[PDB]
């Protein structure tokens, strides 16, 4: 049994509700939030700048630390740094951005960081401003998470559409 409230299930493992990931985090303060990362890190929009802003930019600081050691991360992949006061957490993960030319079928290699955490709150990859399907999206996460996923999708109008259209 865990915290999180008003999802629909959509299989074993899948769950999903139409939330504001940033609110969802603040109440459940989950072990793992997933943010949609960028191989460097640079948290300006979409799901990435809205987790920043609501850490007051210490995401930011943190990451910039992060590549300064490391270097960017490759697309498909991830790293794991803190939460701040969203959640114990937080799982960067880069899902191909396909207003950038990426190959779409790296979304797989994306959803398999999912599976080193055994529950996780997390956004469609590639979705919105990424500019991949959701839809699509949604079927490669079914498909390659096995682990325990609660799906945060902003917009109500598209929890509906993927809803009424899942397999
Ligand atoms: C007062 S806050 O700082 O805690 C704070 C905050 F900074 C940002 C947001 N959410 C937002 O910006 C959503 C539009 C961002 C979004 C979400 C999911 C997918 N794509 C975009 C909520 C908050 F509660
Ligand atoms: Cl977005």
């Amino acid at each position: 049994v865990n915290s999180f409230s008003g999802y629909l299930k959509l299989t074993d493992n899948v769950y999903i509700k139409n939330a504001d990931i940033v609110e969802e985090a603040k109440k459940v303060k989950p072990t793992v939030v997933v943010n949609a990362a960028n191989v460097y890190l640079k948290h300006g929009g979409g799901v990435a700048g809205a987790l920043n802003k609501a850490t007051n930019n210490a995401m930011q600081v943190e990451s910039d630390d992060y590549i300064a050691t490391n270097g960017p991360l490759k697309v498909g992949g991830s790293c794991v740094l803190s939460g701040h006061n969203l959640a114990k957490h937080c799982l960067h993960v880069v899902g191909p951005n396909v207003n950038k030319g990426e190959d779409i079928q790296l979304l797989k290699s994306a959803y398999e960081n999912f599976n080193q955490h055994e529950v996780l709150l997390a956004p469609l990859l590639s979705a919105g401003i990424f500019g991949a399907d959701p839809i699509h999206s949604l079927r490669v996460c079914v498909d390659t998470v096995r682990t325990n996923v609660y799906l945060a999708v902003f917009d109500k109008n598209l929890y509906d559409k993927l809803v009424s259209s899942f397999l």
